[PDB]
Parts: C-alpha cells; sequence; structure tokens
C-alpha cells in the first residue's frame, strides 16, 4: 500500500496473508472454512496466515492452517488477468473470534464513487521498495469505468474495476495482490493489477467480486 495509514492491530479481521515460507499475497476469509485471492496467486504448499498484525512478530491472535485445495476460476486468463479469483479451502476451519472473523459476500454490485477500504502488507513505495511489517490501509473510492479507461488506457473487462486515484500518490502495490477492497461493509473487490504503483493515470484495478457470487457460494456448498 503507497500513501496508506497503518491500520491498527486486528482492525481488519478478514485479512489474510497467504504464506509459502514468505508472505506472497492477500486474501479474505469469507467463512470459517474459505479464503478468496486472486488467481494469479497461485501456488502450491500454501499456509493461510489469520490474525495477523506484524507478520514477522508471534503477537498471540495468530492461526496458522495449511491449505486443503485450492481452485482457480474456470475462466482466469493469465494474459489479461480476466477472472482473477481463487478459492481456498483451509484443512481445519479457523476459530472465529474478534481478532479472527469473515467478510459478507455483496447481494450487489457498488456504484463509482462510492468509498472502499483496501489493505495489505505490500510494497510501500512508488519508486523503490520498502516492505512494512504490519498491515497498511488505504481509502479509496470506486472510479468509473469512462473516466478509468480514457485516463489509463488500460482494457479492463465487465469484471473489473479500477479504484484510487487519478492524480497517483495512493495505490496498492507489490505483495497487496489478491487483498481485500471492501465497500459498505461487504468485499466487493480483490487487488488484482496495474501499471507500477501510485503512478498518475495508472490507478489499481480490481476483481469485481458482485459478479462471482453465484459461483462461489456453488463451489462452497460442493467442495
Ligand atoms: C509487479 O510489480 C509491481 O510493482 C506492480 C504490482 C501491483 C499488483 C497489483 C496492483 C497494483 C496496483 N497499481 N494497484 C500493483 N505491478 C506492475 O507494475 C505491473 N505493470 S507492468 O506494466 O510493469 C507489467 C504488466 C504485465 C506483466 C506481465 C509484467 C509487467
Ligand atoms: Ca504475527
Amino acid at each position: 500500500i503507497v500513501g496508506g495509514y497503518t491500520c491498527g492491530a486486528n482492525t481488519v479481521p478478514y485479512q489474510v496473508s497467504l504464506n509459502s515460507g514468505y508472505h506472497f499475497c492477500g486474501g479474505s476469509l469469507i467463512n470459517s472454512q474459505w479464503v478468496v485471492s486472486a488467481a494469479h496467486c497461485y501456488k502450491s504448499g500454501i499456509q493461510v496466515r489469520l490474525g495477523e498484525d506484524n507478520i514477522n512478530v508471534v503477537e498471540g491472535n495468530e492461526q496458522f492452517i495449511s491449505a486443503s485445495k485450492s481452485i482457480v476460476h474456470p475462466s482466469y486468463n493469465s494474459n489479461t488477468l480476466n477472472n482473477d479469483i481463487m478459492l481456498i479451502k483451509l484443512k481445519s476451519a479457523a476459530s472465529l473470534n474478534s481478532r479472527v472473523a469473515s467478510i459478507s459476500l455483496p447481494t450487489s454490485c457498488a456504484s463509482a464513487g462510492t468509498q472502499c477500504l483496501i489493505s495489505g502488507w505490500g510494497n510501500t513505495k512508488s519508486s523503490g521498495t520498502s516492505y512494512p511489517d504490519v498491515l497498511k490501509c488505504l481509502k479509496a473510492p470506486i472510479l468509473s469505468d469512462s473516466s478509468c479507461k480514457s485516463a489509463s488506457s488500460y482494457i479492463i473487462t465487465s469484471n473489473m474495476f479500477c479504484a484510487g486515484y487519478l492524480e497517483g500518490g495512493k495505490d496498492s502495490c507489490q505483495g497487496d495482490s489478491g487483498g481485500p477492497v471492501v465497500c459498505s461493509g461487504k468485499l466487493q473487490g480483490i487487488v488484482s493489477w496495474g501499471s507500477g504503483c501510485a503512478q498518475k493515470n495508472k490507478p489499481g484495478v480490481y476483481t469485481k467480486v458482485c459478479n462471482y457470487v453465484s459461483w462461489i457460494k456453488q463451489t462452497i456448498a460442493s467442495n
């Protein structure tokens, strides 16, 4: 997260860290045994870390649970990142409490102008690299598709939405991938891609979760 602020320990209870010997992507807990992340974060040997704040220090509220199954969206395209979404089932159910909780799925799609919360342990610099050990937060609005296209020259699909600031300075970044974009207390997006980080006229692009609710529910029900 570039240009954000320190969230505060466990204030984003649904945030998860995907670990394969080190943190490599974020994710969101949607129920006691399932996590949603980005398809481009797919990898074998994933351990899900819940209740985290400082990812390099055991602070007392963590829950480390190995993944038993990963399901990448059937239509994921790694070239365009269309359908950049993946489901991860935990080997055992997490113990839900005030520091470890699930985030609800949306019943409707959020409109442009809506303010959302983006969080992650990703790079905090637009130029160079600096990775924080504690969770960072960013308040960002959903941009209209028309304004995003005209300013960035990105090619986005109906399964994506831009969020952030065209003026640059604030944005998600490397390492925040797979993380949550929460608006009105519901999971509306997943950190997917962007050109660099916090660059002018190059906002972040997010997976539009509201288009996948049916797939998510059906998959969880039979797996
Ligand atoms: C990969 O390194 C980076 O610093 C960022 C990461 C990132 C990830 C998710 C969201 C954001 C964001 N801005 N909100 C940033 N992405 C890039 O800089 C990628 N742009 S790119 O034009 O460098 C590019 C595009 C395609 C390939 C195969 C490789 C590189
Ligand atoms: Ca920790």
